[PDB]
């Protein structure tokens, strides 16, 4: 009169323990100790100690029933480790409704967080604590630019049925090129953010991958996330196994993957064939608008010095980047009369 | 069992991939790419499928002469022309799963090779996408495909 | 007075464990969850839980 | 400056961290004045070596986010270099990189390191800390003999 369940090591099992730690109607002994780097907008007090069910048997009520859950580890702590569920009514028709409740509420984004994941073994992991959600108006890029990818992306995402009525895999990627401190990083995130997407970063220079993991890696992205491929010049992977992973046979259906560069004409012309590579723009140099809207982003206000202060920068005939500008902008913290004192310092670089 | 697991779903086609000296299905099945929607060269495309059906309905006359019933298509060109997509639409054609082989993977031995290479699933087609990239030897490779 | 068949990581195990799933005169008290993509062109993909044996 | 205006850095966008490099010729008191900073902010020392061979990307990220509370990270010998540039410089700045940490690193091969490491995002503060001059010369004779 009884059926019981269980679940090894797959995505339903993290989400499971997330959901069982936040079930009120709970009974549980042998609970286990978590610390977490928990935030304060002051700053980060961390090392919050958090208490979860842990290893043993529990008892949780759910919808009335009076579940038993048992989670065990073997022989090694990840491997070999397991929860079991047991119903006493046959009623397993409670144990969809568990699992569906379980992945609710992992994939609920925090609402001003971003996710961002990291490559262990052939699937995915969280990596860390959720950081704060980059707004879009705080990267200044060139005019039309930000306009521009925020129009493609979001065409891409409107139309899913286009694609398939057409045959072309539903799959777009994105390169952003570049010198460095352009905004191509702050980018990647602030539309994320923009999305509610989470970040998918994967490093093909670990040796420990493989094409065979990469292909894995790549078809079992958690939905709703955006691959980030940082540095794709750098490049155990194969070549020809990138390529087929980037738009193959084996290359996985709607997924947005970003890749971003210092030396794009390091790449072969095959990864930058439009089917792997579909956008590509240059985020350059700070240009005059981009300078003036620096300004007014860490001086808001006042436009009379920031005019002062972009004539002087064309005077100054450097090509600055805007990390630089946010440096000087850093150093002189609400003082603009500083900062054009000492947008001389720009010129130096060593 | 076996009826079940090798029924095709009607509009997609399986993906095997070379997991140790056995092939293994590589996650959900792809939807059907068709063959008006690769757009191929004048005759290209028409040449190709008249070869595969002729060589497909010809299995005795193969064997009456002593010939080996096997045959190997090779699509060079430009990147980005056609050749992945032409193979995923003659596949979904024929009804046949794709087997994608990567000889550049460091595991792969030539006994390996010829065990995956000796089995295939039923219909199915064997893919070695970038063959000039090339553990597996010249004359290993040389001898599996003839 | 009994038989008994065994296959071990054969090419029919995992067409044996499919045609399992598949039978709906099965009365299994134990169950496992895999989670699976069900992949539809309508909106967007998604996944599922399933519950083999 | 950077320890007052956390919320300044919120409020802008900008991760809340900063990175400081001191160069010159040995002997300058780079790593003297390392533990002095350190004994006055009352914070630890998280020394990392990154050409120990053990060390990979991931455990890299994993050591620069779980670092302990109120301390500093101390890169010595930054010019020296199983990890990887890309790995290195996204760790330092980049999506994975943690919040509210002070890292310092030394060399005395300042020109040995590449611009993207020398950026402003990831380095943010450079002072030469050279040979003696006169003043140093005199307050270091009135220190040993005062
Ligand atoms: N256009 C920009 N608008 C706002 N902040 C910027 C901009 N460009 C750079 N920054 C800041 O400067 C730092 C570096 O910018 P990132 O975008 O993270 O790096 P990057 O431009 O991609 O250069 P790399 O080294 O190739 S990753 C971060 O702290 C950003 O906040
Ligand atoms: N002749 C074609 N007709 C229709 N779509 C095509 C054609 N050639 C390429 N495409 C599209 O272009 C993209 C890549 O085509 P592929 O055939 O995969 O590339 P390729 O020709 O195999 O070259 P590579 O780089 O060696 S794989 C896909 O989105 C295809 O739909
Ligand atoms: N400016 C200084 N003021 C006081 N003591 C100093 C100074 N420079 C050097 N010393 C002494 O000499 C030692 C060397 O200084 P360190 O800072 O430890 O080494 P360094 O200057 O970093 O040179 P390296 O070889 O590049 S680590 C210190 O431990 C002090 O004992």
């Amino acid at each position: 009169i009884v059926d019981l369940e269980i679940q090894s090591k797959d995505k339903s099992y993290a989400w499971f323990l997330t959901w069982m730690a936040k079930h009120p109607q709970r009974v549980s002994r042998h609970l286990s100790v978590r610390t977490n780097y928990i935030q304060h907008d002051n700053g980060s007090v961390s090392t919050k100690f958090s208490l979860v069910p842990g290893p043993g048997n529990h008892w949780i009520r759910y919808k009335g029933a009076f579940i038993l859950i048992k989670r065990e580890r073997s022989a090694k702590m990840s491997p070999f480790e397991t929860v079991t569920l047991t119903t006493l009514y046959r009623d397993k028709h409670l144990f969809d409704d568990i699992l569906n409740e379980a992945k609710d509420i992992a994939l609920k984004t925090t609402e001003g967080k971003t996710v961002i994941y990291t490559s262990f073994g052939p699937e995915w992991r969280k990596f860390g604590q959720p950081k704060a959600k980059r707004m879009l108006p705080s990267v200044i890029l060139d005019s039309g630019i930000k306009e521009g990818i925020l129009d493609d992306v979001y065409d891409f995402m409107k139309n899913g049925k286009w694609y398939s009525d057409r045959g072309i895999p539903y799959r777009r990627g994105y390169l952003l090129y570049g010198p460095p401190g352009s905004g191509k990083t702050s980018f990647i995130q602030a539309l994320a953010g923009e999305l509610d997407y989470n970040i998918c970063i994967l490093n093909l220079s670990e040796n420990n991958l493989t094409d065979d993991r990469l292909n894995h890696l790549m078809n079992n992205m958690p939905e709703r996330s955006i691959l980030l491929l940082e540095d794709i010049d750098a490049a155990s992977v194969t070549f020809s196994g990138l390529l087929n992973a980037l738009d193959g046979v084996t290359s996985s259906e709607e997924t947005i993957t970003f890749m971003t560069t210092n030396h794009p004409e390091k790449l072969d012309a095959a990864i930058m064939r439009p089917g792997r590579i579909d956008y590509k723009v240059f985020v350059g140099n700070a240009t005059p608008y981009q300078v003036e809207k620096m300004f007014m982003k860490f001086y808001p206000g006042e436009t009379d010095i920031c005019k002062k202060f972009v004539n002087s920068v064309k005077e100054l005939d450097i090509t600055v980047s805007t990390a630089q500008l946010q440096g000087l902008f850093v150093m002189n913290k609400d003082a603009p009369h500083d900062a054009l004192k000492m947008v001389s310092s720009l010129r130096n670089a060593n």
